DNA sequence: ACGACAGATAATTTGTCACTGTACACTACGCCTTTTGTGGAGATGTCTAATATCTACGTTTTAACAGTGGCCTTATTAAATGACTTCTCAACCTTCAC
């Protein structure tokens, strides 16, 4: 996870700031609404839904003809360029979201068929417990991947004994087992299957990518007809509030600049970093940042001369800039657009790149991947592309001086394990895997350290500007307020402590759990739980352990796994994944963590 | 011869009267002992109703709270917020413009 966006203020006289609003405002985002309609009207739309995968050139024979649309065409081409890739990685996005919900779908839908009761089970085999039971331990001892194996093992055995042993022996978790089955808990076992299948089901009826209107003309005119048109029925009706409500989008669509080289960098007479865009060479915008990244933009002018000095026998594969997004960030107040919001360009960086260790790392990580390419690859486009390849190959070789740090060595043999938990965010063991030691446990409080407070603080602004929200929401004030920016500094802080402790015991790696999507478990384990309760009566259900929900649906174990791998991969440790067991403290946890990942390395 | 007539005669008792021996001399029912049935305290032994004491019999009363039972409507679409997921993160070459 090295790639990291560092953003810039940037500055210029009104009418560069008008042009380039109504560019992205009146034609690039019109463009991108057109093209995500006409996408999802695609007679191969159904079957990109199959695969999980769009074409790669699809939308770009989309908007070959709308290029000369009069609706679509003042723009340059790196414009109609970038409502391609906004369009592709949308759509991208959405394919690989449903593919993944669908095989979710089937996977459970098998499972609940070959979930059956021992009583089931008797009948199903003809066989007693004890017969299946030896059968489970014969199938176990050829399987010996073992849970994959055994699904791989059911669906061709159509004999029901062994197929009733195989469900036995995946019921307890693909191993033999004793005990008696209580009635009531596989009863509850099962109705979550049903609960987590139904809730797939819904999930799968996602809407398509809906767009950005900015004139919201449908809202005017649906308003005009709700006002003077009797309503045909209550449906009718119901679709047009459905629109009244729906708010206005302010925002087009950010530009994405893919080719690094299209931000041009240069100093002003009065020394101030500037930079405009291909296309639009016109309009220069100056580079208004924090110092504390000041650095990342004049690299890119110095990676920029570089590259000109040797009259491009460098390559830009190397330059430390990877590509750039320009947004308008929502201002307050009132004005023009232009002059309202505040034009803001985001960089991605790959981190590596920055030091000449480090731009090693990646140049070989290139070669490698553009050898098996053009390897691979062997038209006369073809052939250019090709030739564009074996160019890169050669001229990243060409050094560029980089800064000399060298990198992190960690003891492979020492671990940290950092449990997560809806109580204990974070816990961390440093374990000696070899010694089979803990060199050193950390609480949440002493990763926090003189932050600890701000733990206390999230909780109760949580639920202070939760109930604060509730009673504006009635007033219909827009006074709505939340704590995710606490929560996010909180997460940070942990990743850069976690991270910390582990180059202080020169730990080879860092190990967190896998713990799947925990609130579609806990939300069909409480649904369970609350049909039982409450019988025939949803609200009743629904209040259920409404608290507890909420908790499990505000744990930011995402976004606290994502903080702890970029800042492992900005000091070069391994983040590995782990299983974190169920049983024990969050210290336990923690250690056992890390012992599994180190024993699972095979 | 004996004894047998009437009457003598030696007893026998009746009655006188001088003499003398004696008590009157105040001087026993009184002193003393033992038994003994009746009687007066006065230490001591006899043995109860009863007015408690002295706990328990257990029996009510409370409140605490535990368990049963009724009710609670459910859907869509838009918005805000918090999150999750997916995708993307070229580069050399050509052409026309001073």
């Amino acid at each position: 996870s090295s790639q990291i966006t560092i953003q810039a203020r940037l500055i210029s006289f009104e009418s560069n700031r008008q042009q380039l609003w109504k560019l992205m405002a009146d034609l690039n985002t019109p463009l991108i609404n057109e093209l995500l309609c006409q996408l999802g009207q695609h007679p191969d739309f159904e079957k990109w839904q199959q695969k999980g995968k769009l074409p790669s050139t699809v939308v770009s024979q989309l908007c070959q003809p709308l290029k000369t649309d009069p609706r679509f065409a003042g723009q340059p081409s790196r414009l109609y360029m970038s409502a391609i890739h906004i369009v592709d990685y949308i759509y991208k996005s959405w394919l690989a979201i449903q593919k993944r919900l669908q095989q979710q779908l089937d996977g459970k839908t098998r499972w609940l068929e070959m979930l059956n009761s021992d009583a089931e089970l008797v009948e199903l085999s003809g066989d007693t417990l004890e017969a299946i039971r030896v059968k489970a331990a014969e199938i176990l001892a050829i399987a010996m991947s073992l849970s994959k194996t055994l699904f791989d093992a059911y669906q061709e055995t159509e004999d029901i004994k062994s197929r009733s042993a195989i469900s036995y022996l995946l019921k307890n978790g693909c191993k033999l087992t004793d005990k008696e089955e209580d009635s009531e808990k596989f009863a509850k076992r099962r109705r979550q299957v049903e609960i987590q299948i139904q809730r797939l089901t819904e999930k799968l009826i996602s809407r398509m990518p809906k767009g950005r209107d900015l004139t919201n003309a449908k809202w005017l005119e649906t308003l005009l007809t709700a006002t003077t048109t009797v309503a045909e029925d209550n449906a009718q009706a119901k679709r047009w509030q459905d629109i009244l409500l729906t708010r206005s989008s302010s925002l087009p669509f950010p530009l994405v600049f893919e080719t690094n080289e299209d931000m041009v960098w240069s100093k002003n007479q009065k020394g101030r970093l500037c930079v405009h865009f291909n296309g639009l060479s016109d309009l220069i915008f100056e580079v208004y940042c924090g110092n504390r990244q000041l650095h990342w933009f004049q690299r890119f002018l110095e990676d920029q001369q570089t590259k000109r000095k040797s009259k491009n026998q460098h390559s830009s594969g190397l330059f430390t800039l990877r590509n750039g997004h320009l947004v308008w960030l929502e201002g307050e107040g009132k004005g023009e657009p232009w002059n309202l919001h505040h034009l803001t360009l985001y960089c991605c960086v790959d981190n590596r790149l920055w030091t000449e260790e480090g731009t090693e790392i990646v140049r070989q990580e290139k070669a490698d991947e553009i050898t098996k390419f053009i390897t691979n690859m062997k038209s006369d486009t073809q052939q250019a592309l090709i030739q564009r390849k074996q160019s890169t190959l050669t001229r990243i070789n060409n050094s560029f001086e980089r800064p000399s740090q060298p990198l992190y060595q960690g003891q492979s043999h020492i671990l940290v394990g950092v449990s997560l938990g809806l109580e204990k965010p974070a816990t961390v063991a440093v374990v000696d895997a070899i010694a089979n030691k803990v060199l050193a446990y950390r609480s949440i409080k002493q990763l926090l350290g003189d932050n600890y407070e701000l733990l206390n603080r999230q909780r109760r602004q949580q639920q202070y500007l939760s109930h604060e929200r509730h009673k504006a929401q009635k007033n219909f004030s827009p006074n709505q307020f939340g704590a995710s920016e606490l929560g996010q500094h909180i997460d940070r802080l942990l990743a850069k402590a976690i991270v910390a402790l582990a180059r202080t015991y020169k730990a080879g790696s860092i190990v967190l759990p896998k713990l799947g999507d925990m609130r579609e478990v806990v939300q069909s384990e409480i649904q369970a739980i609350a049909e039982q309760k409450f019988p025939g009566y949803i609200e009743g259900q629904q209040k259920y352990a409404k608290q507890y929900r909420v908790n499990v649906h505000r744990w930011s174990y995402g976004r606290l796994i994502q903080s702890i791998q970029s800042k492992a991969a900005q000091t070069g440790i391994v983040i590995e994944e782990g299983k974190q067991p169920i049983r024990g403290s969050p210290h336990d946890k923690a250690k056992e963590l890390a012992l599994s990942a180190y024993n699972l390395r095979l």
